[PDB]
This record gives structure tokens, sequence and C-alpha cells, in this order.
């Protein structure tokens, strides 16, 4: 049983719909990421088979599962590292060169997720983690649904994920497409990682900070402390209507993604 091969050490954080902790084995001293669940049955074997499925550097990795009855136990990779939450200085941020790096590893998870078909629906920084060398891996499938399916694209219904970090057709739209609102989720991410803060509360005509970035008064914090090329970037990234936003293959053409920076 669980308890006799595992000890749990400490909690890690909460995702979306659970809570995961450190385990240490009590044979082999590995230490590993444990997620534990009292059976929705639904919602469990739904994350289950999305979690199966991913194999790819930028998204963390599943060893597998035990169940115990009415429990169960989701194996992961630890993130040596921790979360790219960490790694954000309240409202400094963190040096350009390691935020382009990170936003270019967060896009190879992305494209990988979305080329599979899968929406992650909750990207943020606490999602976020980080290997011994500092390689980011998309973390936390509690939220995450399949959107394309035999090549057949279909669109969300459903309300989900972190207000300051969502787009704004969530809000507002019946039913919108899945990939143009973690695109946005991205941005507001990188807008994190170089201002050390959020923009907003969450993108509705009753906030008064997103209004102000439709007027375009980007004197204003946290627009001010961003250089003029990513702000370029975030400016064709947080763009209202999901049609005109762009997507992740013209993300890749930006002249900011593109600029050399870093050794
Ligand atoms: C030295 N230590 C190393 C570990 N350090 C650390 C800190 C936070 C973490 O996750 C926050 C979290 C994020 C999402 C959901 C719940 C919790 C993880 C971690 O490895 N979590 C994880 C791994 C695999 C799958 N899911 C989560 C590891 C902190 C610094
Ligand atoms: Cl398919
Ligand atoms: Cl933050």
């Amino acid at each position: 049983p669980f308890v006799e091969d595992w000890d749990l050490v400490q909690t890690l954080g909460e995702g979306a719909y659970g809570e995961v902790q450190l385990a240490v084995n009590r044979v082999t001293e590995e230490a590993v990421a444990v997620k534990i669940v009292d059976m929705c049955p639904e919602n469990i074997k739904k994350e289950i088979c999305i979690l199966k499925m991913l194999n790819h550097e930028n998204v963390i990795k599943f060893y597998g599962h035990r169940r115990e009855g009415n429990i169960q136990y989701l194996f992961m990779e630890l993130a040596s590292g921790g979360s790219l939450f960490d790694r954000i200085e309240p409202d400094i941020g963190m040096p350009e060169p390691d935020a382009q790096r990170f936003f270019h590893q967060l896009m190879a998870g992305v494209v990988y997720l979305h080329g599979i078909g899968i929406t992650h629906r909750d990207i943020k920084p606490h999602n976020l983690l980080l290997d011994e060398r500092d390689n980011l891996k998309i973390a936390d499938y509690s939220l995450a649904t399949v959107f394309r399916y035999n090549n057949r694209e279909r669109l969300l219904n459903k309300m989900c994920g972190t207000l300051p970090y969502v787009a704004p057709e969530l809000l507002k739209r019946r039913e919108f497409h899945a990939e143009p609102v973690d695109v946005w989720s991205c941005g507001i991410v990188l807008t994190a990682m170089l201002a050390g803060e959020l923009p907003w509360d969450q993108p509705s005509d009753s906030c008064q900070e997103y209004s102000d970035w439709k007027e375009k008064k980007t004197y204003l914090n946290p627009w001010k402390k961003i250089d003029s090329a990513p702000l370029a970037l975030l400016h064709k990234i947080l763009v209202e209507n999901p049609s005109a936003r762009i997507t992740i293959p013209d993300i890749k053409k930006d002249r900011w993604y593109n600029k050399p920076l870093k050794k």
C-alpha cells in the first residue's frame, strides 16, 4: 500500500482541481511529485488520459498512477528548479534575456500541446516549472481538454482558468476557439516576466486597467517598464478580437522573439 512505499514530505501547491505533494520513496529516497485525489471519477479519468499522451521536453513527465479503492495517486517528475513564479521579482520581473528564453520554451510546449489537440486552459507562472538546467515545463492538466479530434476542431463553451490570465472572449462569448485563449495567457505570462506585475484583474470593461490598454496608454505601468520590442509583441498578443490575435506561427516571426540576446 502507498504509505508503505512513499512518504509525503510537504505540500508543493494546489492545481486547478487538487493538491500535489513532494513524495519520497521509503526505499530509494527518490523524490517525486504526487497528486492525490479521492474520487470526480469522470474528470480524474480524463486528466490521467491526457497525462498519458504527453511526451515533450517542455511538458512535465508523467510516471503513472495507482488506485487504492476510491483514491487515485498520480506520479510525476519533480521540478528541481521550482516554479517560474518564483523567478519573477515583484515589480521588476527578470532580465529580458531570461524572459525571452523562457518564452521560447513556453511556445515550444504550447505548440506541442496544440499539435496533439490539447488545450491547457490555465497557463500562468505557477504552472510553469523548471528542471535543474532551468528548462521550462508546462504542468497541471486538471483543466486540460481536447479541442481537436480526427482533424475536426471543437469550440469550447465552459469558462475556466484564472481571471487575470483569461482572454476577454472567454468572459463574453458563449463558445470560443481554444488556441487563441492559450496564446493570450502566454502574453500575460510574458508581461509578468518583464514587469513583475499583472496588468489587470480581468479583461473586462468594468476593469479600468484593461480599458487603459485598449486606449493604448502604454506610458502607464506595467507597459512603461517594458522595452519597445517586446511591447510590440505584446500589442499583437493582447488583441481583444481573437480572430485578429496573433497566432503562434506568427509569434515565431516577431522581431523581439528573434532578437539575439543571450548566449
Ligand atoms: C527544491 N524544491 C524543488 C521542488 N520545488 C517545487 C515547487 C513547486 C512545484 O509545483 C507547484 C505546483 C504546480 C502545479 C500544480 C501543483 C503545484 C514543484 C513541482 O515539482 N510540482 C509539480 C510537478 C509535476 C506535476 N505537477 C506539479 C516543485 C520547490 C523547490
Ligand atoms: Cl485524433
Ligand atoms: Cl506574478
